[PDB]
Protein backbone atom coordinates (compact mmCIF):
# COMPACT_ATOMS: atom_id res chain seq x y z
CA UNK A 1 0.00 0.00 0.00
CA UNK A 2 0.87 3.63 -0.48
CA UNK A 3 2.03 5.30 2.80
CA UNK A 4 1.30 8.85 2.58
CA UNK A 5 2.80 11.10 5.45
CA UNK A 6 2.16 15.39 5.51
CA UNK A 7 3.68 17.87 7.48
CA UNK A 8 4.72 21.79 6.69
CA UNK A 9 0.94 23.27 8.28
CA UNK A 10 1.44 25.34 10.96
CA UNK A 11 0.90 28.89 12.71
CA UNK A 12 0.51 31.93 10.06
CA UNK A 13 -1.02 35.15 8.78
CA UNK A 14 -2.80 36.70 6.32
CA UNK A 15 -0.79 37.18 3.25
CA UNK A 16 1.88 34.55 3.65
CA UNK A 17 3.10 31.77 2.84
CA UNK A 18 3.01 28.33 3.82
CA UNK A 19 4.51 24.99 2.13
CA UNK A 20 2.95 21.32 2.74
CA UNK A 21 4.67 17.90 1.70
CA UNK A 22 3.97 14.80 1.37
CA UNK A 23 6.15 12.04 1.41
CA UNK A 24 4.85 8.62 -0.35
CA UNK A 25 6.20 5.10 -0.28
CA UNK A 26 5.68 1.49 -0.49
CA UNK A 27 3.55 -0.27 -3.79
CA UNK A 28 0.28 0.21 -5.08
CA UNK A 29 -2.54 -2.61 -5.01
CA UNK A 30 -4.50 -1.72 -8.30
CA UNK A 31 -3.23 0.30 -11.33
CA UNK A 32 0.65 -0.40 -13.34
CA UNK A 33 2.40 0.91 -11.04
CA UNK A 34 1.68 4.92 -11.00
CA UNK A 35 -0.86 7.23 -8.74
CA UNK A 36 -1.93 10.65 -9.29
CA UNK A 37 -1.78 12.90 -6.13
CA UNK A 38 -4.51 15.14 -4.38
CA UNK A 39 -5.14 17.81 -1.58
CA UNK A 40 -8.44 17.85 0.41
CA UNK A 41 -9.44 20.51 3.39
CA UNK A 42 -11.64 19.50 6.27
CA UNK A 43 -13.08 23.26 7.82
CA UNK A 44 -14.66 23.32 10.63
CA UNK A 45 -18.99 23.27 9.86
CA UNK A 46 -18.44 22.37 6.45
CA UNK A 47 -18.17 19.74 4.23
CA UNK A 48 -14.82 18.29 2.54
CA UNK A 49 -13.38 19.65 -0.53
CA UNK A 50 -11.02 18.51 -3.37
CA UNK A 51 -8.37 21.90 -3.13
CA UNK A 52 -5.88 20.53 -6.17
CA UNK A 53 -5.00 17.79 -8.06
CA UNK A 54 -2.11 16.69 -10.23
CA UNK A 55 -1.73 13.69 -12.95
CA UNK A 56 0.74 11.01 -12.70
CA UNK A 57 3.06 13.02 -15.25
CA UNK A 58 2.27 16.30 -14.39
CA UNK A 59 1.05 17.03 -17.81
CA UNK A 60 -2.22 18.31 -16.17
CA UNK A 61 -3.37 20.17 -12.60
CA UNK A 62 -6.52 21.51 -11.27
CA UNK A 63 -7.52 23.51 -8.55
CA UNK A 64 -10.36 25.26 -6.72
CA UNK A 65 -11.67 28.26 -8.22
CA UNK A 66 -11.22 30.19 -4.78
CA UNK A 67 -7.16 28.67 -4.81
CA UNK A 68 -6.19 29.23 -8.61
CA UNK A 69 -4.46 32.03 -8.60
CA UNK A 70 -2.55 31.58 -4.94
CA UNK A 71 -2.15 28.26 -4.51
CA UNK A 72 0.03 25.29 -6.56
CA UNK A 73 1.13 21.95 -6.97
CA UNK A 74 3.55 19.89 -7.85
CA UNK A 75 6.38 17.01 -7.66
CA UNK A 76 9.92 17.16 -7.12
CA UNK A 77 12.48 15.26 -9.68
CA UNK A 78 13.18 12.36 -7.95
CA UNK A 79 9.84 12.00 -7.02
CA UNK A 80 7.79 10.33 -3.91
CA UNK A 81 7.06 13.92 -2.80
CA UNK A 82 4.15 16.27 -3.39
CA UNK A 83 4.24 19.94 -2.93
CA UNK A 84 1.23 22.45 -1.74
CA UNK A 85 2.80 25.67 -2.05
CA UNK A 86 0.00 28.45 -0.44
CA UNK A 87 0.61 31.87 -0.95
CA UNK A 88 -1.69 35.01 0.18
CA UNK A 89 -3.56 33.17 2.71
CA UNK A 90 -6.86 34.66 3.54
CA UNK A 91 -8.55 32.77 6.90
CA UNK A 92 -11.09 31.43 5.08
CA UNK A 93 -8.18 28.68 4.60
CA UNK A 94 -7.97 27.88 7.82
CA UNK A 95 -8.42 23.96 8.23
CA UNK A 96 -6.65 20.46 8.11
CA UNK A 97 -5.14 19.57 4.69
CA UNK A 98 -4.63 16.23 3.71
CA UNK A 99 -3.08 14.16 0.52
CA UNK A 100 -4.49 11.24 -1.26
CA UNK A 101 -3.00 8.74 -3.83
CA UNK A 102 -5.20 7.85 -6.81
CA UNK A 103 -4.02 4.53 -8.51
CA UNK A 104 -6.27 4.15 -11.14
CA UNK A 105 -6.35 6.51 -14.20
CA UNK A 106 -9.44 8.59 -14.39
CA UNK A 107 -11.12 10.44 -16.90
CA UNK A 108 -11.57 13.68 -15.30
CA UNK A 109 -8.79 14.51 -12.59
CA UNK A 110 -11.92 17.38 -10.80
CA UNK A 111 -13.37 14.50 -9.86
CA UNK A 112 -13.21 13.15 -6.06
CA UNK A 113 -12.76 9.80 -6.71
CA UNK A 114 -10.62 7.07 -6.65
CA UNK A 115 -8.58 8.25 -3.89
CA UNK A 116 -7.60 4.88 -1.96
CA UNK A 117 -4.53 5.90 0.12
CA UNK A 118 -4.95 8.92 2.68
CA UNK A 119 -2.50 10.80 4.97
CA UNK A 120 -2.79 12.08 8.39
CA UNK A 121 -3.82 15.82 8.49
CA UNK A 122 -2.01 18.88 8.86
CA UNK A 123 -3.72 22.05 10.66
CA UNK A 124 -3.02 25.07 8.99
CA UNK A 125 -4.28 28.30 11.19
CA UNK A 126 -4.53 31.42 9.61
CA UNK A 127 -4.76 34.89 12.34
CA UNK A 128 -5.99 37.90 11.36
CU1 LIG B 1 6.79 3.78 -14.27
CU1 LIG C 1 -0.80 5.23 -15.67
Amino acid sequence: QVQLQESGGGLVQAGGSLRLSCAASGRAASGHGHYGMGWFRQVPGKEREFVAAIRWSGKETWYKDSVKGRFTISRDNAKTTVYLQMNSLKGEDTAVYYCAARPVRVADISLPVGFDYWGQGTQVTVSS
